[PDB]
C-alpha cells in the first residue's frame, strides 16, 4: 500500500507540518491533513513520525489492541504540567499507567456511580438556587462557569470533599488546562526562550499549590478519622496505597489533581454545547420534557431513572457526535504491526481524528443534527465518543450518567434561550487539543426563564 502525506525535504517536511500544527491548533490541523491526503496519513510533530487517522477500522483497531495503551508529547511539555509520568491521562510509562488506573476505574464506578447521580443533582440545585453569582443584568446567565462550579463541587464531594474556594479553582484549573494544551506538543526550543514559556509556568504552580492545600487537609483528617470504611474516597484509597508505598506523593498528588480537572474540563464545555443545541431544536426539548415528566416527573432523580431515559440518551449521544468536544485521541505504538495495510514501526506517534470520523462513516445523516442518527442502535465499533478497551475514557460510564443528572434536574426547572443570532455552528471556536467555545469572543451566555 505504502503510507500517504507531505513530501519530506530533508527537515523541512516536518518543519512545515510541526508549524501547521502549531499555528492552526491540533484539531484543525488534523482535520487539513485528513481532508487533503488520505483517512490514513503521515506527519511530523517534533523530530518523530506521527499518523492522523479518521479510519473507523483503525480506530477500532488501535483502542482495542493492548499495545496502543500510550499517549505522546512533549516530554519537557509534559514535565512542565507535571504529567510526565505520573497521573494517567498522559502518563506513557506503561508500568506505572497500569498500576495508576485501577483506582480511577474504582473510583469512577459501582457505588460511587451511584452516588453520584444524587450528587450532581444536589451540586447543581444549590447552584441553581444561586444564580444571582452568574447571571447577567439583562440576565445572561454564564452558562460556562455555572457548568465548570458545579463540575468541580461534584468532583470534589465525590472522590475528595475537602472544603475549598469553588470561584478561585475554577479559573486556577482553567489556567492549567490552558497550559497543558499550549505546552504539550511544544518543540524543545520553546523551553529556553523563558519570558514566553513562563506565563504557563504560573499557571500549572497556582493550581499546584492550591490543591497541595487541600490534599494536606486530606492527609490530616486520615491520620485520625473515624476507622477508615466510611466510604474510601478516591483521594484515602490512593493516600492508603502511598502509605502502603504502593504509590509516592508526588503521584499520589497529581492523581487527585488530575481528578479534579477532568469533570470541569470537558463536562461544562460539553454541557455547555448541549444547552446550546436544545435551545435552536425545539421539538427536541419537548421531547426531553415529555420523557422527564413520563419517567421522573416531580420526583427527585435516582439510579433507575437514568436507563428509562432513552430520547435524552440519544440526545447526549447525538450531540457528541455532532459537536464534540474531545474529538481526537491521542495514541502511541508500542509494538510493530500491520495497521488497515500499512507499516507500523513502533514509537510511531498516532492522532485519531474521531470527530472526522463520525462525519465520514456509518451515520444516515452525518453532517446535520439529529436524533435520526441514532434511531438505530449504533455498533460502537461506529462510534466512539468515549474511546474503549484498555486505555478508553476511565469516566465514560460515570459522565453519561452526570450529563443526565445536570441536564434533567436544569431542562426541568428552566426552558434555556440562545442569544438573538447566536447558535453552536455560529461560534467562534478553538480546535487544539478540544474544541471548545473561543472565550475571548462573546454572546455566549444564555437565558434561562423558569417552565410555568
Ligand atoms: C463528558 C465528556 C467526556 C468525554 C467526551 C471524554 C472522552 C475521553 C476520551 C476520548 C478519552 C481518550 C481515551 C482513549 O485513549 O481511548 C478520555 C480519556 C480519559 N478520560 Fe474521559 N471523557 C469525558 C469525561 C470524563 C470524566 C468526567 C472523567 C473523570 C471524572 C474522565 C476521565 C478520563 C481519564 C482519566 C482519561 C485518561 C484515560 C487513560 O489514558 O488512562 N473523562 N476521555
Ligand atoms: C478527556 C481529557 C482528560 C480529562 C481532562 O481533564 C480533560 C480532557 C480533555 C482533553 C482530552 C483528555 C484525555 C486524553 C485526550 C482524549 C487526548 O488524547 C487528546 C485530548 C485529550
Amino acid at each position: 500500500s505504502s503510507i500517504p502525506g507531505p513530501g519530506y525535504c530533508m527537515g523541512i517536511g516536518p518543519l512545515i507540518s510541526h508549524g501547521r500544527f502549531l499555528w492552526m491548533g491540533i484539531g484543525s490541523a488534523c482535520n487539513y491533513y485528513n481532508r487533503v491526503y488520505g483517512e490514513f496519513m503521515r506527519v511530523w510533530i517534533s523530530g518523530e513520525e506521527t499518523l492522523i487517522i479518521s479510519k473507523s477500522s483503525s480506530m477500532f483497531h488501535i483502542m482495542k489492541h493492548n499495545h496502543y495503551s500510550s499517549r505522546f508529547g512533549s516530554k519537557l511539555g509534559l514535565q512542565c504540567i507535571g504529567m510526565h509520568e505520573k497521573g494517567i491521562i498522559f502518563n506513557n510509562n506503561p508500568e506505572l499507567w497500569k498500576t495508576t488506573r485501577p483506582f480511577f476505574m474504582k473510583a469512577l464506578s459501582g457505588p460511587g456511580l451511584v452516588r453520584m447521580v444524587t450528587v450532581c443533582a444536589e451540586s447543581l440545585k444549590t447552584h441553581l438556587d444561586r444564580l444571582e453569582e452568574v447571571t447577567n443584568e439583562s440576565g445572561y446567565v454564564d452558562v460556562l462557569t455555572l457548568l465548570r462550579r458545579v463540575m468541580l463541587d461534584t468532583s470534589n464531594t465525590l472522590f475528595l470533599r475537602i472544603p475549598l474556594d469553588e470561584s478561585a479553582i475554577v479559573v486556577k484549573i482553567q489556567g492549567y488546562f490552558d497550559a497543558w494544551q499550549a505546552l504539550l506538543i511544544k518543540p524543545d526550543i520553546f523551553f529556553k526562550i523563558s519570558w514566553l514559556y513562563k506565563k504557563y509556568e504560573k499557571s500549572v504552580k497556582d493550581l499546584k499549590d492550591a490543591i497541595e492545600v487541600l490534599i494536606a487537609e486530606k492527609r490530616r483528617r486520615i491520620s485520625t478519622e473515624e476507622k477508615l470504611e466510611e466510604c474510601m474516597d478516591f483521594a484515602t484509597e490512593l493516600i492508603l496505597a502511598e502509605k502502603r508505598g504502593d504509590l509516592t506523593r508526588e503521584n499520589v498528588n497529581q492523581c487527585i489533581l488530575e481528578m479534579l480537572i477532568a469533570a470541569p474540563d470537558t463536562m461544562s464545555v460539553s454541557l455547555f454545547f448541549m444547552l446550546f443545541l436544545i435551545a435552536k431544536h425545539p421539538n427536541v426539548e419537548e421531547a426531553i420534557i415529555k420523557e422527564i415528566q413520563t419517567v421522573i416527573g416531580e420526583r427527585d432523580i435516582k439510579i433507575d431513572d437514568i436507563q428509562k431515559l432513552k430520547v435524552m440518551e440519544n440526545f447526549i449521544y447525538e450531540s457528541m457526535r455532532y459537536q464534540p468536544v474531545v474529538d481526537l485521541v491521542m495514541r502511541k505504538a508500542l509494538e510493530d504491526d500491520v495497521i488497515d495495510g500499512y507499516p507500523v514501526k513502533k514509537g510511531t506517534n498516532i492522532i485519531l481524528n474521531i470527530g472526522r470520523m463520525h462525519r465520514l462513516e456509518f451515520f444516515p445523516k452525518p453532517n446535520e443534527f439529529t436524533l435520526e442518527n441514532f434511531a438505530k442502535n449504533v455498533p460502537y465499533r461506529y462510534f466512539q465518543p468515549f474511546g474503549f478497551g484498555p486505555r478508553g475514557c476511565a469516566g465514560k460510564y460515570i459522565a453519561m450518567v452526570m450529563m443526565k443528572a445536570i441536564l434533567v434536574t436544569l431542562l426541568r426547572r428552566f426552558h434555556v434561550k440562545t442569544l438573538q443570532g447566536q447558535c453552536v455552528e455560529s461560534i467562534q471556536k478553538i480546535h487544539d487539543l478540544s474544541l471548545h467555545p473561543d472565550e475571548t469572543k462573546n454572546m455566549l451566555e444564555m437565558i434561562f426563564t423558569p417552565r410555568n
